[PDB]
C-alpha cells in the first residue's frame, strides 16, 4: 500500500531532473517525499520565501528544531547543508545554503550547494539562490541540471517563471 514519493504532473527535463508549476508546500502534502529541500540561510532563520512557507506549514516546529541545531553546531557554511526532520511535510528536510549574490557571495558556491542533493536518491526541491538571494533562476536551473545526478523534482510557484524556465531549457 506504499504511496511514498508519489510525484505526478512533472515535465521531465533530463534523465533525473523534473519540473512542475506548483507550491512546494502543497506538493509535499500530496507526494509525502522522503526529502524536501529548504532554501536556507546559514542561521536557519526561516523568515520568508520557501523557508518561511515550509516553517509555517510545520506550525514553527521547523524553526524550533533549527534553533536547537544552531545552538549545538553554530551556523552552516555557504554551499553547505544539514539534514533535519521533515516534520508533517516529509521524512527529512535537507537545509541547503545557496550563495546570496545580492551580498556579493561567490556564485560558484551554488554548485557546492547543489552537490549536497547527490547524497539523496529522490528530493522535492525549489531552485536555490533565486528570489531574495538574487541569482537568475535560469542560471540556477542550469547549475542544478549540470550538478545533480539523483532524482530531483523542482516545484516552481509562479506560472510565468515556470513557462520562461521550460521554454529556455527546451530551446536546447
Amino acid at each position: 500500500g506504499h504511496m511514498v514519493n508519489s510525484f505526478s504532473g512533472y515535465l521531465k527535463l533530463t534523465d533525473n531532473v523534473y519540473i512542475k508549476n506548483a507550491d512546494i508546500v502543497e506538493e509535499a502534502k500530496k507526494v509525502k517525499p522522503t526529502v524536501v529541500v529548504n532554501a536556507a540561510n546559514v542561521y536557519l532563520k526561516h523568515g520568508g520565501g520557501v523557508a518561511g512557507a515550509l516553517n509555517k506549514a510545520t506550525n514553527n516546529a521547523m524553526q524550533v528544531e533549527s534553533d536547537d541545531y544552531i545552538a549545538t553546531n553554530g551556523p552552516l557554511k555557504v554551499g553547505g547543508s544539514c539534514v533535519l526532520s521533515g516534520h508533517n511535510l516529509a521524512k527529512h528536510c535537507l537545509h541547503v545554503v545557496g550563495p546570496n549574490v545580492n551580498k556579493g557571495e561567490d556564485i560558484q558556491l551554488l554548485k557546492s550547494a547543489y552537490e549536497n542533493f547527490n547524497q539523496h536518491e529522490v528530493l522535492l526541491a525549489p531552485l536555490l539562490s533565486a528570489g531574495i538571494f538574487g541569482a537568475d533562476p535560469i542560471h540556477s536551473l542550469r547549475v542544478c541540471v549540470d550538478t545533480v545526478r539523483t532524482n530531483v523534482y523542482l516545484a516552481v510557484f509562479d506560472k510565468n517563471l515556470y513557462d520562461k524556465l521550460v521554454s529556455s531549457f527546451l530551446e536546447m
